[PDB]
């Protein structure tokens, strides 16, 4: 005996033969989850560690001006902007909020590819080189190469 019988009836009218088949799941190279860790758990802003800190890294604090290298691709793959070094005030929205958060989520020395909705990038804002289309999903690769402490002014409560 093979399998336990769980099939009742014969033909309810239709049958549907092997007519249209284009759903064949064959093993594809590069197993990527596609949907990574969403920074806000909102679905639009996700950070993927290419490398997550080679040495005994440290995550810069908001306030420290950190050097990021970003080269940003469009959701189709078109890299619209490249900048080998951008030093900005973390947490002070000195950048795109996607990045401003991704850095604290990044350890020093790592390179994270973040896909963030243009709304966290340059949706109705537009990017320096290309005015990035609104709510277009930006995929930016940021190298946190350096972090330096330069924030000791003011306070908030």
């Amino acid at each position: 005996m093979g399998q336990p019988p769980a099939e009742e009836a014969e033909q309810p009218g239709a049958l549907a033969r092997e007519f249209l088949a284009a759903m064949e799941p064959e093993p594809a190279p590069a197993p990527a989850p596609e949907e990574w860790l969403d920074i806000l758990g909102n679905g639009l802003l996700r950070k993927k560690t290419l490398v997550p800190g080679p040495p005994g890294s440290s995550r810069p604090v908001k306030g420290q001006v950190v050097t990021v290298h970003l080269q940003t691709s469009l959701e189709n793959g078109t890299r619209v902007q490249e900048e080998p070094e951008l030093v900005f005030t973390l947490g002070d929205c000195d950048v795109i909020q996607a990045l401003d958060l991704s850095v604290p989520l990044m350890d020093v020395g790592e390179t994270a590819m973040v896909t963030a909705d243009s709304k966290y990038c340059y949706g109705p804002q537009g990017s320096r080189s290309p005015y990035i289309p609104p709510h277009a999903a930006l995929c930016l690769e940021v190298t946190l190469k350096t972090a330096v402490d330069l924030e000791h002014h003011h306070h908030h409560h």
